[PDB]
């Protein structure tokens, strides 16, 4: 059984650059849309007895994208594969986790049940939205860690990074953001809103870095990244791993005092970054390249939790 | 358990026209998109206890509005209905209903999963493409025939319909055109292609009406009807259960000799009729109606594939 | 895991030349009945992490075959097999794959169920009567055709293929002979029933290939072949791929006017040859031995749906 | 939701004893075999949202009734059913319920399997061969007795019962016995083989009563009579649930000693009758019909367990 | 894939036993209970692709017990094991097999399918109470059997083993011994209950052996072996594969005839050994080593059942 | 260990044949001469744990491609592949397998122990010189006939092959004709030289097939052609599994009395077909490919002795 990796039409260079570093070419497959917009796969090599994995990230259009990676996985399942990987490195409908006193839809575990129903074997995914997400598989979820590298990117960019502050947007990060202050030994804040927003932690005179799993609209970023600026930080920065930057959020962070907004490339960034000069971008494409090599061989995968491969 | 009808977002005109003939004022149901463009559902009434009818064709984006459907099931279910039938006027992917010798997905069976799995308890649609996909269900399927509306409209509008021969396209739809012919007690002819197409049957001074499930880019019919007049037709007319119209199919129409084109408003029509004067449309919201509260009261569905109500 | 192929009751000839193709010994059972004809299934053999194969046809004794069929799958996957394949070259209920305006079962989906619970990894059958059978699985089914070994019998039994027309009894059958047809570069033509028939194509002077999936009561091939005498053909000669031959299709076949009526090998025919003198036989075992073998060693199945092997 | 009994061929006189008891029309269908010897059901009446009950013993051609109680099962369900109850008076394949240091299949959990996958809700059954079985299914299902009929049967046909043995055939069915035992306030004995066969318990100069879940082959029952008129009984009886009598049942029985071969009419008796002189029937109907009623009236069935209706 | 053995807190031993057998070292579990007793689990060590056998008996706490093994077959489960084997030496609930005329749940039947829901693969256990547990599964269930060890202990054991009796408490336990009385060439003999007991057989001046799965509270035993001294018996054996000795088991053990009550060490003895001196362990986890080692190669397990190994 | 297939310069068609028949592309390789005419070979993939097989035979430069095949088994075997396998249609230096009488090399033997040395772990050729070349090996060497394919074109394309003699050209020969004769069931003839040659055998008024290995310069075959039209014959072939045709072969085939002479494809044959009207080609790369594959999977080989794939 070899690897098999097949891109859908969401995010094709992330893709490309794991199957370099793989060492292999990225399966044949034609996905399209027919006249009347349904979704046309054609598997263009036999999958029999491989380990496929599908790479399809939840941007984009998203129930488009969704629905593509549906019909690759049934139809390399019914083509007989071995295993079935899905490679979703930016989890769709994360968001949309739980109910809380609302008729709302569990939608992120309506797209478990669907992923299972089509057939997946295995989820490989990055920075889930809630890790408890992973529950809601039956099948095994390996949620991958952009941490090793934003940790990197940080230390590697920001001279101040020893004197710096970590700052969660919200009270629903901070066990984020301890983690890294953890790893960098630094200060780590929180703010909450009360349309006024409080702060707690000394960020005077040091670099402010606001770390988040996901900037869709950027309010909350933007907000935050004001009120530390008007609590005397020097230069604030945001980090964060799902770069969705939908509706407003390019203007915002055009008008917002951001240095820089480091974003993962989970989600393909190029048409963003035309239209925002501050956008800057981590590759972990060898944390997904390393993941699947190594759910493959059989080696530790939780390994990548600390160590940048 | 009352009846509860909610409307997606695709065909909201054929939900009104349902709730109307049912009595009813249709469900509460708030179906839009975030700004990232996820599917946001929010039921706004109690659904406990309920009978549940959710009415969504497989039409325009056809992705957003398969999910916004499962969406809405999996809201409904997880709010205790009592039970949850999907009207799905025309039954998305229906024609992706095999493999035959492709490394292709079978995404009829696919998205009969995902009905299943997102809570659906039954199935209510119209002219499946296969009647196999029944079969892909465990759940009750109830699949209607325009059949007594097609026949209806034929015989108060073809003033000939006496003398005309019911033509069917292609050697596939053979089946549906001897059931109307039977039905009208007129000739029935077939066209097969061998780029060039041969006609069985005479048409020479007759009316000749096409018919088929649907319409998509019209490249069938439109070939059809070049062949029926090569063939000393009078008239030609088609009539379709599923007007998609994508594509060239508005062009290729206006271009075309039909008389008229006849489709049932199991989709959407009133931009199509802007730009076709040729588009007829045969309403079937009375045969849906009926089934939805036969089905909620236990009468027979049958009964309506001979009974115009 | 090594191959181990075991035979039913069913079709034990086929099994066995499967096993000489094979280079194996058909694996070791006993199947027979009870007093009170319960079906008595003893694996002879361990099948502990081996690669279980076993040969059933849809033919003689429908249910009980069926049944052995389901209890030796059961038998085999509680024995520890790594994998289990039903190979059902006749597939049983295939004509049941619909209601159809009816109170009727869908038996072939039953039947899929009943094969997919007993616990069948995989199916290889040859020909099923509609392809959408395979949606009724969420395994992988191999759906293989006769039509390489037709095309062969064609060439090398009929000297004047190249002149001949390819008919289908009916409008269902079309595809396929338009299938044949283009694979010989001959004319194809089409028979329906209006008690009278009606053909499209000229066939006088010509050699007629009636060609079909199965004869069961012979009615709609002796038919068609009467009309394609009426219409000056010189010969006809009938091609089905499951030779059922029930009721009184023997009387029927020796009072018409074929040529020959050829089928495949997938339903055991030596006592029908006894009473039959024009029935003729081409051995599909090859295709299913191949079948067998590729997928075995994760080679392409589809890659037999042009090669004779 | 009403009441529908519909019957399998396997036993109509018990169907229609049934219907009367409930004071219905059985249920019509079509249950016929198709010239290729496939079953063919067709449900003559709409059962939609009714509460359908279908009666079929595991008797005569066993694998084909049990294929038409799943085909029908399939049918009621795929229509609409909103309950489907098997009503099984003798349960096939219920001795295949271990697999004890042998590669055989547990024939009764895959039936059980199958009608579950087949749709049935609910299972109405008389004296399991082992009560084990119940545990096969994951829907309830009902174990009636026929102990209350035997019992009124014993007082009422054999005056010295107050002095008699109930004796067991084997060391098996000893609980069964001894139930019986404790309900008449008489002495029961045991059989078992060490050819020869020991017997506990006096048996000299009283009527002796052999009962047992069923009769086959009746070797079981005619060896322990015989050992019973060697130890000195009076007369011996055999009271069975399950009358099967196949293979050489009858000549033996017509060689035994048997006052009476009294078995109940799970299974249809006429033909037996004939040919036997000292079979009798117990009726069961009753205990039947009331328990169909009391599952859809929701009254207790276990009040049956001890009380004739 | 390699075999990865790992332990829960119920028999320890055992586990160590069987690890040392297979020249492995258990593998790295810590097994505890939080402070508000909740059951935690951590798996010390990858086990991606391997054979997971994780070995817990039900003994002791059987509750706390049974839901460490399914915790850690979860854990084991989500970890990405190839494969995860449940090794249940004795089998909780097992006497939970049926209702019987009780308002009563089948708790083997809910033990089963919690195991599958957990994420068994395969289930390898000892002396079923009922062999028709097996079919509660659907995933394989190899049933060891202690026979070959306690004909072993019997023959090294008891001088007078060729002139014993092997003397069942019960009718439900006959066949076990009658197995043993076949595979020895002595007499068997049966004792049953009418407070007064009843035995067929004679045992004066033989040495009797009581054999049985189970002993519990010892009533049944004790009052076997007073009944077995009653009728001359020299000395009474008790020999049981799993010695559960709850309640007043020791204090009747100590106050009884035996001379030595032999179990074996499926569930751990030393406390009871202290306070009993006639409890005497044969060790099982040969059996239970080979077979975890050949259902890892693939070898043949039912060739345990006659053989030593 | 997958299969990968690297052709050399010499037989580039045979190659991509058996390329294809595997479902594989040929492996990336270039294999080219540097100015000084040293041979230039790169492997274009990794070949790490692989089963390499290398196309070359002994045709056109032979030494040029003998030291082709070395430098390209050794970059393979130095590159860490699983397995060498040298795939060698015609075998080179075949005809020098002895000395007789002269101070002469038995380059056979030396091309052997270079082929081993090289790092070669399998052979795989056509037939063989002499079969005593296979103890020039240690390694297993697979000889492989071209008879089936013969007897398959001599069936097909000689009319009267029934009534036809099989030649052998030489006393040397004279074994593999009378397999061709006992596999045809036709007389064989032996022609032997004193100028003079001398035939036994009738020849008049029937077809004679001579019968060969090799045709060089095809004197010897012209002269037998020769003598079989001097003897009455009516039509003579030549049949030569390697068609070298060297020299002034065509010039003395062109003016020889053959009606064809086949040749396999073991060698190139296109160039000499342009000059040569009566050169024709049985293609044997469906022996070969079927040998690789059965050497890859571990299935028999020899099973093509006698069987066409």
């Amino acid at each position: 059984p070899n690897i098999k990796i097949f891109s859908g039409s969401s995010h094709q260079d992330l893709s490309q650059k794991i199957a370099d570093r793989l060492g292999l070419e990225l399966g044949k497959v034609v996905t399209k849309k027919f006249s009347n917009q349904e979704t046309c796969v054609e598997i263009g090599e036999s999958v029999r007895g491989e380990d496929v994995y599908i790479v399809q990230s939840g941007c984009g259009e998203i129930n488009d994208n969704l629905m593509e990676l549906l019909i690759m996985i049934n139809a390399c399942k019914i083509a007989s594969a071995s295993r079935v990987t899905a490679v979703i490195p930016c989890f769709p409908y994360a968001r949309q986790d739980k109910k809380d006193k609302s008729r709302a839809p569990i939608s992120a575990k309506l797209v478990a049940n669907m992923l299972s129903v089509a057939g997946a074997d295995h989820i490989i995914t990055m920075d889930l939205h809630a890790s408890q997400i992973q529950g809601f598989f039956d099948i095994p979820v390996d949620n991958l860690y952009a941490e090793p590298a934003v940790l990197k990117w940080i230390r590697e960019n920001i001279s101040e990074w020893r004197n710096c502050t970590i700052v969660s947007p919200d009270a629903g990060g901070a066990k984020r953001v301890t983690s890294i202050a953890d790893r960098l030994n630094v200060d780590f804040a929180l703010i909450h809103k009360e349309d006024r927003m409080v702060l707690v932690g000394d960020v005077k005179d040091r670099v402010a870095i606001l770390v988040d799993d996901m900037a869709d609209t950027c309010g909350t970023i933007c907000h935050a990244a004001d009120k530390l600026l008007s609590a005397g930080a020097t230069r604030v920065y945001a980090i964060l791993t799902h770069g969705i930057f939908s509706g407003p959020a390019i203007s915002r962070i055009n008008n917002a005092c951001f240095e820089a907004v480091v974003v993962t490339n989970t989600i393909p960034q190029e048409d963003k970054m035309k239209h925002c000069s501050k956008i800057q971008v981590i590759d972990i494409s060898m944390i997904l390249a390393e993941a699947i090599r190594r759910t493959h061989n059989g080696e530790s995968v939780s390994y990548l939790f600390s160590h940048v491969p």
